[PDB]
């Protein structure tokens, strides 16, 4: 959800990629 691209795929470098 963060994460524009991607909300399904939530790993740590998911959140990095906002912050």
């Amino acid at each position: 959800d963060d994460e524009a691209s991607t909300t399904v795929s939530k790993t740590e470098t998911s959140q990095v990629a906002p912050a």
